[PDB]
């Protein structure tokens, strides 16, 4: 009576949780589906129960009557007075990245330049930059901006996928999950990385936790933080120590989110499911880890402690805030009151 139906995008995140679900004693089983879009019908539709998203996806589902549930915790020196789980979220800093090699690219002359992006419609990844952008040009004309992007999620051989790369094979090149190599915050960052891009825009421990042996990967071993710098709003530049004072927003953490006829019942069996395989769980790192796959951020962020209550019962719209909700709505009337689906 009381089992889970967890929502997997593309085949790596599936694999990881036929292994939760094995782990599990079917207390979570699985479902799969190709884009975040599509787990989302799933969810409305009762085939599924729960997915973790970005928060700019919260902002299709909640519209469509989703609810989040839980949100995720990276480590936290302040409000150490509490526990994890009881412990307030604060949400990560959105950041444009260049190479230091780069002199001359700041803020100002972004125009025609290389892009890498997270996925179409990402809060860090989309909402934020292009947001930003259309303002600072009164034009909705964010295709023509880039001379090339890899934009994960948009037609792929417009000019804003023209950077993408798909799978080993060559296949998917820009579909919207990790079989896509430049998907996500690893990928957009390993985009900028080789000198496929100018920029990318990611998030703050993106950069931190792919550089000085802090990743073990082929790609990245031999990166190096002083190779790298943040572009600020006020057209200066600055090392990636400075994200406190020159990032582009801060942006609500990623939460699971279910029907809400569904939440109590996701939210009783998930606490127990972090109580087993979480960051200190009986059976974590000995069985299986919920919150690791290899800097993949597969089904969660790696960097998540844990997933925390909600403070006070949020609508999606007062967990998104206020701030970030016009910020959305702006973009949209690009290209008020209706599912997408
Ligand atoms: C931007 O994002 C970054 C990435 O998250 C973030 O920095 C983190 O800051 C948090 C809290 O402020 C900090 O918290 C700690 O938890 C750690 C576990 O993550 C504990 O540290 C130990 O474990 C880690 C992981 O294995 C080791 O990580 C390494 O990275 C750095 C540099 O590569 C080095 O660590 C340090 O050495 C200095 C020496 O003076 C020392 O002062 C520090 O305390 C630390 O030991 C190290 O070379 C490693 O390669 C590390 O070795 C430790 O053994 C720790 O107990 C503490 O509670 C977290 O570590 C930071 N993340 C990382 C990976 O650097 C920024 O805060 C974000 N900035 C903004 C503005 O939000
Ligand atoms: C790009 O520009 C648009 C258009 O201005 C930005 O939206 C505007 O930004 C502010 C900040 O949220 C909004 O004002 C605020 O609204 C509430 C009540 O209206 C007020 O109490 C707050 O203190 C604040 O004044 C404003 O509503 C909003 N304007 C419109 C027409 O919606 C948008 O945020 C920008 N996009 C990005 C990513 O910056
Ligand atoms: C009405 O009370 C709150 C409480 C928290 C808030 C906000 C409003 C708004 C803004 C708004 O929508 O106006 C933001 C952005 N908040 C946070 O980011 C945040 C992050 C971590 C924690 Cl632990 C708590 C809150
Ligand atoms: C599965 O769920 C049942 C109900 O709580 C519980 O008895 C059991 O401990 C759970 N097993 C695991 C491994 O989660
Ligand atoms: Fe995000
Ligand atoms: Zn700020
Ligand atoms: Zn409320």
């Amino acid at each position: 009576y009381t089992r889970v139906v967890w929502c997997a995008v593309g085949p790596e995140e599936q694999k990881k949780c036929q292994q939760w679900s094995q782990q599990s004693g079917q207390n979570v089983t699985c479902a799969t589906a190709s884009t975040t879009d599509d787990c989302i019908v799933l969810v409305l539709k009762g085939e599924a129960d729960a997915l973790n998203l970005d928060g700019g996806y919260i902002y299709t589902a909640g519209k469509c009557g989703l609810v989040p549930v839980l949100a995720e915790n990276r480590k936290s020196s302040k409000h150490s007075s509490l526990d994890c789980v009881l412990r307030p979220t604060e949400g990560y800093l959105a950041v444009a990245v260049v190479k230091k090699a780069n002199e001359g690219l700041t803020w100002n002359s972004l125009k025609d330049k290389k892009s890498c992006h997270t996925a179409v419609d990402r809060t860090a990844g989309w909402n934020i930059p292009m947001g930003l952008i259309v303002n600072q040009t009164g034009s909705c004309a964010f295709d023509e901006f880039f001379s090339q992007s890899c934009a994960p999620g948009a037609d792929p051989k417009s000019r804003l996928c023209a950077l993408c790369a798909g799978d080993d094979q060559g296949l998917d090149k820009c579909v919207p999950n990790s079989k896509e190599k430049y998907y996500g915050y690893t990928g957009a960052f390993r985009c900028l990385a080789e000198d496929v891009g100018d920029v990318a825009f990611v998030k703050n421990d993106t950069v931190w936790e792919n550089t000085n042996g802090e990743s073990t990967a082929d790609w990245a071993k031999n990166l190096k933080r002083e190779d790298f710098r943040l572009l600020c709003l006020d057209g200066t530049r600055k090392p990636v120590t400075e994200a406190q004072s020159c990032h582009l927003a801060v942006a609500p953490n990623h939460a699971v989110v279910s029907r809400s006829d569904r939440a109590a019942h996701v939210e009783q069996v998930l606490l127990h499911q972090q109580a087993l395989f979480g960051k200190n769980g009986k059976n974590c790192p000995d069985k299986f880890c919920l919150f690791k796959s290899e800097t993949k951020n597969l089904l969660f962020n790696d960097n998540t402690e844990c997933l925390a209550k909600l403070g006070g019962r949020p609508t999606y719209e007062e967990y998104l805030g206020t701030e970030y909700v016009t910020a959305i709505a702006n973009l949209k009337k690009c290209s008020l009151e209706a599912c997408a689906f």
